[PDB]
């Protein structure tokens, strides 16, 4: 924190726990698999512990679970508050979030709720969720267009979505479409894309597949 | 070729074969039936020869076959590249092109493909397509309006598609229309058509018809 960039002896930093997470992810995909539980809330104050009768200064508050998530499913009601994970007592729910976005999908773990004074542990597991990462541009370097990411399995890379007047698309792209292959080299996953890309083709052959056909786009 | 019109030493001619072919079509047509063999694709330079690790610094490169076209029936794959056709080796797609566009619909073929590093043989015929030619100036001399060209057997002429403001519909003329006869002279084809058009009727009598119906049309 700084008005004229200065150090003012305010610094922040990342704990190492969160990183090492975020971390040993990318080591395994080139990216972050967001686990969600599922829910919307906001920082329980003291105001609000009054309002809702119960005694807790500091957590997350659950304003409202989803349906058919790991909460849903878990078993948390609206109304209810979050006050540990993993045993690891909760400051506030913006920790709470950064925590768990921090976790891969399919992570387990062990919360402390406390609905009507009562104090409560559940398990769950993170899900799937509807993220955004990785761009025409991250891995083109100049050409911007459609978002990218991986597919299935190793099934190669898959156009998010082709924009308007965007250059990617002005070489014949279009969403949906599904890179298989490039100058006789399978495709899998964006590792072995940028990793095509590292070779510098002069000329850049995609072997994409759009619905049912097989075709070629290029580029210089 | 020449800046400021005039003779550089470089002229250009159209190979006698390709026109023998344009030539003994309207011969017996009045007009061209384009074949098709329904592909897409683009000049193999070398470049593109390195990215797809083929032998031929010249030819056609196959982008993207059609489905249920010549090709597709024919077993071609997007990414094959042609060096023959009916054993004449191939300059480039340019000529290709120009030389099957020349020939008419149904005409058999042979090419020598080369996927794979691996040299092919495959037959082929040319099929349907989706073209434009005749236009309602080119036999009426004056009468813009709907686009117009034969219809099945000698079944007569069909109008293609009547713009907005254009005279020949300021006739009473629509698309879809038929005309069968004019002047007690029945029409089977443009031919018949431009034929009474030279007898240069002062008052024009069409006997077209709308759907299951039967009207004519007239003019000075």
């Amino acid at each position: 924190l700084a008005p004229d960039g200065g150090n003012i002896g305010i610094g922040f930093a990342i704990p190492s726990n969160m990183v090492k997470n975020l971390t040993s992810q990318m080591v395994e995909y080139g990216q972050v698999k967001r686990g969600e539980l599922g829910i919307m809330g906001t920082e329980l104050n003291s105001e609000l512990a009054k309002a809702m009768k119960v005694d807790a200064q500091r957590g997350a508050f659950v304003s409202q679970v989803l349906p058919n998530s790991s909460a849903a499913k878990a078993g948390i009601k609206a109304g209810d508050v979050i006050t540990s994970l993993n045993g690891k007592p909760i400051s506030s729910f913006a920790a709470l979030r950064a925590q768990v976005g921090t976790m891969p999908v399919g992570s387990k773990l062990t919360l402390g709720l406390l609905r009507d004074g009562k104090q409560v542990n559940v398990n769950l597991e993170l899900q799937q969720s509807s993220q955004n990462q990785v761009d025409s541009s991250s891995i083109f370097n100049g050409i911007e267009g459609a978002e990218m990411s991986n597919k299935g399995k190793d099934q190669g890379v898959v156009v998010n979505n082709v924009k308007t007047g965007t250059p990617a698309a002005q070489i014949g792209l279009k969403k949906g479409d599904v890179i298989i292959g490039a100058n006789q080299q399978a495709v899998k996953n964006i590792a072995e894309l940028r990793k095509v890309l590292d070779s510098k083709p002069s000329v850049l052959a995609l072997n994409i597949q759009r619905g049912d056909s097989t075709i070629y786009l290029l580029m210089q």
